[PDB]
């Protein structure tokens, strides 16, 4: 609550990416609150063998580097989606590059995957799930790893390799981030075909993890699940009907285990304060395209890949929107950056309370019931 009061002032006068680092740095510290109550088993979901005890988990981008896990989970959410990270460290695009607009309660962001690399994140990672298996309030929470290039990269498939080999083992599932708008070129491998190779060979690789071990399952994978990490595919808002029944074909073909949509649109263009200014748009007024394009590609694929929702998800009917459009299972960022520590607590008991007024057994009644 006493944060509520620091967030106002941190919002006015301080810049973004300072109040990130000592949100951050907080979690470094274990000087975060904790949710410690029960959720709802009326509100969990799942997406395969991927059990969530809630709907919501943090989106990619916010705990880059992984060196703030356990403080965010211990917050409330389900999930949380490190990265994007790339095989090695980069510093990214010049700073200053995030700004935003309270009024809109939107950012506009061109980091550019900064990253200390895959090697040190993975040990950071690797600390994280010995804490991990020795706290219970962590014993059921889901830590996902968000892949991408780095910017002077030629192939794609060649840092997503090096980082499964690396990581692969210690993570509940992976995202395939082909969507960022700060990396040239990155959207255009959303084409088909390539889409195709990139997915074939990620599934690839994390299968031959298994096959070249002397030691169990249990002991191979060293994450909550204890098995071999989904694939994911991060898609763009910066898709048109053509390219998303192109890449539908493509998710169906594969076998892709689900799509996260959204990443941040390159479409927004009545933000006065962010004229002129570059980089990709997040919050609110992504919500009503990235509903638009979880409803598509949800009708796309004919429900038979499950949407991770992200894009304006800030209140609990937002996320049931998502939810009734197709999609399982929601991930936050710039609500927590504009109604920070509440944000989960708060979203939770608004969509177990709407479900109730709604007429719902489950959450899984709610998933894709405007369809
Ligand atoms: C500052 C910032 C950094 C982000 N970094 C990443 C990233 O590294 N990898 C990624 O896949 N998405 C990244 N995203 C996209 C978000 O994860 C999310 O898809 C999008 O911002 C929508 O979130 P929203 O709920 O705030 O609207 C970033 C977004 C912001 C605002
Ligand atoms: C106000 N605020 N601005 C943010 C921002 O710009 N970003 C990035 C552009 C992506 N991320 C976050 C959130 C993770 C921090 C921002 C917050 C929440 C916030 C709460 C509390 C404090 C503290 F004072 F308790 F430490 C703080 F410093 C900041
Ligand atoms: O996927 C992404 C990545 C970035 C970034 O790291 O710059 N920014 C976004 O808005 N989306």
């Amino acid at each position: 609550f006493l944060y509520d009061i620091f967030l106002k002032f941190c919002l006015k006068y301080i810049d973004g990416e300072i109040c990130h680092d000592l949100f951050l740095l907080l979690g470094k510290y274990n000087i975060l609150p904790y949710d410690t109550s029960n959720d709802s088993i009326y509100a969990c979901t799942n997406i395969k063998h991927l059990d969530f005890i809630n709907p919501f988990g943090v989106a990619a981008g916010f705990d880059k580097n992984g060196v703030c896990i356990d403080s965010i989970l211990k917050l409330g959410f389900s999930f949380i989606e490190i990265g994007t990270i790339t095989p090695r460290g980069q510093t990214g695009n010049a700073k200053p590059r995030i700004f935003r607009d309270v009024e809109s309660r939107s950012i506009i962001n061109s980091c550019g995957f900064n990253n200390m690399g895959c090697d040190k994140v993975t040990e950071n990672l690797i600390l994280f799930r010995k804490r991990q298996e020795e706290d219970k309030l962590l014993s059921k929470h889901i830590v996902g790893v968000s892949i991408g290039k780095n910017k002077d990269t030629v192939n794609i498939v060649d840092d997503l390799k090096y980082c499964i080999n690396k990581i692969g083992r210690y993570a509940d599932y992976i995202a395939i981030n082909v969507s960022s708008p700060n990396t040239p070129g990155l959207r255009d491998n959303q084409e088909a075909g390539k889409l195709k190779n990139i997915i074939l060979s990620v599934k690839e690789e994390i299968d031959n993890l298994e096959k070249n071990n002397i030691m169990n399952d249990e002991f191979l994978w060293f994450n909550t699940t204890k098995k071999k990490p989904l694939v994911f595919v991060k898609l763009a808002p910066d898709l048109n009907q053509e390219q998303k029944k192109e890449i539908a074909d493509v998710l169906l073909e594969t076998n892709i285990d689900g799509m996260i949509i959204s990443n941040t649109t390159t479409q927004i263009n009545d933000i006065k304060s962010f004229e002129n200014k570059k980089g990709g748009v997040s919050g609110a007024k992504l919500k009503d395209i990235s509903t638009k394009f979880i409803c598509e590609m949800y009708n796309y694929t004919n429900k038979q890949i499950p949407i991770i929702a992200s894009g304006g998800i800030f209140s609990g009917l937002d996320a049931l929107e998502k939810i009734e459009a197709g999609a399982s299972v929601c991930q936050l960022y710039s609500c927590l950056v504009f109604n920070g520590m509440k944000s989960a607590v708060q979203i939770k008991r608004e969509l177990n309370h709407l479900l109730y007024q709604r007429g719902y057994y489950n959450l899984k009644e709610a998933i894709g019931r405007k369809h």
